[PDB]
DNA sequence: CCCTGGAGAATCCCGGTGCCGAGGCCGCTCAATTGGTCGTAGACAGCTCTAGCACCGCTTAAACGCACGTACGCGCTGTCCCCCGCGTTTTAACCGCCAAGGGGATTACTCCCTAGTC
């Protein structure tokens, strides 16, 4: 099982967003 | 007791082709310079006047050490509860299908506006 401990992918995924700069909110519901 | 070979998987990175738009080029174009005025407002004293610099001696009011003392931030213990990674499902926009008006241009019939001579 390729299950990582809670938070192991969290730091990576935070890095992924804080690199990005796009719109985080879907336009139609807004 | 704790370290790692192997493996799974995310990262860094440069080819490697397609695209749309940044920048250059063209044609106006309108607003900053500039001539003058004439009179406005601030620089230049100038008289004034007004609060502060330093000084004096007190007065106990705060400031600091010493000693008691005591309880709280922090670090130890344990459990427990609840949120995540992954697996399965369902709203959620997007692009095709159809037959009918709306309309904007677009051209055809024609009809009056225009203008000639026996």
């Amino acid at each position: 099982p390729h299950r990582y401990k809670p938070g192991t992918v969290a730091l990576r995924e935070i890095r992924r967003f804080q690199k990005s700069t796009e719109l985080l909110i879907r336009k139609l519901p807004f």
